């Protein structure tokens, strides 16, 4: 059965059985286990069907265990299934498929049973590592210990001291293996973070004596000196004690790293930084270690550097940061690999992102000392071109640090390396890649010595000027890139229009801009955000002295760019800035130039949105955003001119037909508001009947709730603008208000649309009491159902102005003394499937005007942080209930004597004393 019954899951046939089979466990699992697991235990098997009965084990388990997150097998069969997987997983003889598939199960069990249904998986695990010098052992310790060893467990549970007696037995002893001194030292590192992630104090002896073993353990591990027997484990052996070093030096106080143990150290990780370099897949095993032996010096790189131990640095980065083969072929193969690297979008942590955080870590008293160190170096080497692109990748380093350079004859180093620089884009013969780091080199030295070239002016403005005129006849987009780039460098330390001329400042902003133009054809993701970011600076130095074309450039980049990467978030971010400059401050006469240039290529987008149903597109966010960018650009004083209505009417219209979105309909929304709010009421006139359409779908059941909430600010507009024509429409307006409320039961949603409803009966109260009192809905009169929702609502509403607008709107309804609103009733108190004594509409609303009023005179909490709707009001709520009481009270309005004496004392004197 079971045997061949895999036979075929292990391509229609596969499944006749993978689901064939999960049939069976389900219906008796605890010997479908038992029958795959005898299949594992039996070395009579093809590799193969033990390998997958284990892992076809492994997924299953997680199921029928013991729920577990997505779940019936019977207990003996368990510490059988545990038994065998302890037999294949501990033995290194076996197969090192079967001990990762066993392995993989017990990861699994131990998870959901270990503390207290697998009690001795630990104490297994311990004997089996040192008494059946099991190496596996150590690697199934290792991945356990994160999930299962807890930091209490760790510290009192004794297994972070029978951990560590483990890990020290193993490096003491000069016959285990190094492939066995790395399993310990992994483990090591384990232990170290559990340590790390701490403070009672009975640890803190255990703490202090396992770091000063650690030391002194990882001193004499560093001083071992093997053959050329395995290079490879013994490079992940020093990286490994490197990679320790550096934790204990990090996350623990330097009681625990004495200076003296760090120069010890620095010592030792110098030579290995050497070691390690001549010698040299291998190559990222000898360049992952060398990042390591970089970590610890980074970390203890305040100590002192004799000028010898500089050189010997120097010349290890040198050839460790030298780009390797494959990375200049993809970088010259596809230059958007180059853009990603160098503007710090790219994925990669190599040894040269490694040097860049040890020359930005180094105080002063060295690393001006280093400058020379490397600048001499550059000297030394102007025709080995094999490490001379390394060499200026340190100097950038070096110059990225914050800190200043100043030493003896550092002013003539300067001279010198400025004069190697321009040769560098002179000298027509040189390598791309050297070229363009020399390139990005030039602003930082610049940058960085500005106070001591009194020549900066020129120098900045001769540099940047040379690297336009290469980019622009080069035919090679890293060279153009790698200028893109360093001219962001140049404007972060030089405000170009005052260090160029006005009028080349005009120059090189038509250069950079077809330089852009040049590199936009063949851009991928990042380097079109990175466009972005330079276009925005251009559109800074804009020239009050108009220019039409330049400006027609920077725009059709800012859109054309925008298409082409619609969903990158620099893209997103730097195009909307670029719009927000271009017309920013700009007067009514541009304004018109600036419709014809900038709409249709807007409303291009929402067409062809349409094929697409208005369905969520990143374009069209981002477009929709634009044209709300240009919309509130318009000139304070002023409307927004006609052209832009008869534009934009009916495609926004035709976003909010049909979209279904909410994050489109949303900025539809206010677009749309906004355009009705600020333009001419007879450009409008006609279009009113069309915007009650919009209305009414953006309250139907078309649109989620999210997307009716937008509403407020329309219905606000269309009485601001269509306040004559409006009068025979309102009740249209209202039921799509009403219908809506009632038919919603989410409690904020109900809010924005009282809140809609607020503002309708502001503008008449006797219409609203008179269509909702003759509407029907569902067999019944609105009037009972609205005021009811409505009270239920004022209740737990939260914010001042939400407070306001309904105090305000629910006293108009008071003020009417309507024969139909005296005869609704709320609900008062439980009762003790419920029920609750019926109220007056009228009396509920004196008294919860009277608990608002009450809470809200018992004057402020001492502490506070200082010293929406769609109504404006000034009055605080206290003035706006004591107002409305003195005017009820001092004309009897609907009734207020009768309400008043049935009023409590408490609500009484709450009302007499507010009033007094």
């Amino acid at each position: 059965d079971i045997n061949e019954l895999i036979i075929g899951a292990q391509k229609h046939t596969r499944e006749v059985a993978e689901t064939q089979l999960l049939q069976w466990c389900d219906s008796d699992a605890s010997q479908v286990f038992k029958a795959l697991a005898n299949v594992a235990l039996q070395h009579e098997a093809s590799l193969e069907s033990r390998q997958f009965a284990l892992l076809s084990l492994r997924k299953l388990i997680t199921m029928y265990w013991s729920p577990g997150f997505e779940s019936n097998v019977e207990i003996d069969v368990k510490d059988f299934i545990r038994e065998v997987l302890l037999k294949l997983c501990l033995n290194d003889n076996e197969n090192t498929k079967i001990k990762n598939g066993a392995s993989y199960c017990i990861v699994q069990i131990s998870a959901v049973d270990f503390p207290d249904q697998w009690p001795q998986l630990l104490t297994v695990i311990y004997d089996a590592i040192s008494h059946q010098h099991s190496l596996n052992a150590m690697s199934l310790l290792n991945e356990i210990y994160d999930d299962v060893v807890s930091e209490e467990m760790f510290f009192e549970g004794g297994i972070g001291l029978a951990t560590m007696e483990i890990v020290f037995k193993v490096l003491n002893t000069e016959t285990s293996t190094l492939i066995a001194k790395i399993a310990a030292l992994k483990l090591l590192k384990a232990c170290l973070l559990q340590m790390s992630s701490h403070d009672e104090a009975s640890r803190k002896s255990f703490v202090s004596q396992c770091l000063a073993t650690s030391l002194q353990i990882l001193g004499q591990l560093l001083t071992l000196n093997f053959g050329n027997v395995d290079v490879i484990s013994q490079l992940k052996f020093k990286s490994i004690i490197y990679e320790n070093l550096v934790f204990i030096k990090n996350d623990f106080s330097r009681k625990h790293f004495s200076s003296e143990l760090q120069k010890q150290f620095k010592i030792m990780a110098i030579q290995d930084l050497e070691n390690v370099t001549h010698i040299n897949p291998l190559l990222e095993t000898v360049h992952d270690c060398s990042i390591y032996i970089v970590e610890f010096l980074t970390s203890v790189c305040t100590l002192q550097f004799s000028v010898e131990e500089m050189n010997k640095i120097i010349t290890s980065l040198t050839i460790l940061c030298q780009l390797s083969s494959e990375t200049r072929e993809i970088w010259t193969s596809d230059f958007n690999t180059f853009v990603s690297k160098e503007t710090g979008l790219a994925a990669s942590y190599n040894v040269r992102d490694q040097a860049n955080e040890f020359f930005t870590s180094l105080p002063n008293p060295q690393l001006s000392l280093i400058f020379k160190v490397v600048s001499n170096d550059i000297e030394h080497s102007t025709c080995n071109y094999s490490t001379l692109e390394s060499l200026l990748y340190l100097l950038q380093c070096i110059l990225l640090n914050d800190d200043e350079i100043t030493g003896e004859n550092i002013d003539q180093s300067l001279q010198i390396l400025i004069k190697t620089l321009e040769n560098i884009l002179v000298s027509q013969e040189i390598p791309e890649l050297i070229l363009a780091r020399a390139i990005l080199t030039i602003p930082r030295v610049l940058d960085k010595f500005i106070d001591a070239l009194p020549d900066i002016k020129p120098l900045t403005s001769a540099f940047l000027a040379k690297s336009l005129n290469l980019a622009l006849k080069s035919d090679k987009e890293l060279i153009k890139s790698a200028t893109l780039i360093a001219f962001t460098y140049y404007c972060y330390f030089a405000e170009l229009d005052s260090v160029l001329g006005p009028e080349v400042c005009s120059e090189t902003q038509e250069k950079v801009i077809r330089i852009i133009n040049q590199v936009s054809s063949d851009a991928e993701e990042d380097t079109n955000g990175a466009l972005m970011e330079v276009l925005s600076q251009v559109i800074s130095y804009n020239p009050p002295h108009s220019r039409k074309e330049i400006l027609q450039a920077e725009f059709h980049l800012v859109f054309t760019i925008s298409s082409e990467d619609p969903a990158n978030v620099q893209v997103v971010v730097q195009s909307q800035e670029c719009l927000e400059k271009l017309l920013d401050n700009i007067n009514m006469d541009n304004y018109k130039n600036y419709i014809e240039l900038c709409l249709p290529s807007f409303i291009n987008v929402l067409d062809s949105n349409n094929a697409n149903n208005y369905r969520y597109s990143p374009l069209l966010s981002l477009v929709l955003e634009f044209i709300t960018v240009f919309l509130k650009k318009k000139p304070n004083d002023g409307f927004l001119p006609d052209e832009i209505n008869q534009y934009l009417f009916e495609p926004l219209a035709k976003v909010l037909a049909f979209s279904t979105e909410d994050e489109t309909l949303q900025l539809a929304t206010e677009a749309f508001s906004y355009l009705i709010f600020n333009t001419d009421t007879r450009a409008m006139e006609p279009r009113l009947m069309d915007i009650m359409k919009v209305l009414e779908r953006l309250l139907s059941l078309e649109v989620s709730d999210s997307a009716a909430m937008n509403v407020g600010p329309l219905v606000v507009a269309i009485f601001t603008r269509f306040s004559k024509e409006i009068q025979p429409l309102i009740g249209r307006i209202l039921e799509a208000v009403v219908v809506r409320l009632i038919k919603t039961q989410n409690i904020s949603t109900e809010q924005n649309l009282l809140s809609v409803l607020c503002f309708l009966t502001c503008n008449d109260p006797k219409q609203t009491v008179d269509f909702l009192s003759s509407f029907q809905i569902d067999n019944t009169d609105a009037l009972t159902l609205v005021m009811r929702k409505w009270i239920e609502a004022f209740e737990v509403i939260r914010g001042e102005k939400r407070i306001k607008e309904n105090i305000v709107a629910l006293s108009n309804l008071f003020f009417l003394n309507d024969k139909r609103l005296q005869k609704v009733v709320v609900n008062g108190n439980l009762i003790p499937p419920d029920r609750y004594v019926q109220v007056p509409l009228y009396t509920k609303i004196i008294k919860l005007f009277v608990s608002e009023l009450s809470f809200q005179s018992k004057q402020p909490n001492p502490e506070q942080l200082i010293t929406t709707g769609l109504m404006d009001v000034k009055e605080s709520v206290v003035q706006l209930l004591v107002r409305f009481f003195k005017e009820v009270a001092s004309k009897d309005v609907s009734g207020f004597h009768c309400i008043y004496e049935t009023l409590s004392d408490s609500e009484r004197k709450v009302l007499s004393e507010a009033l007094l």
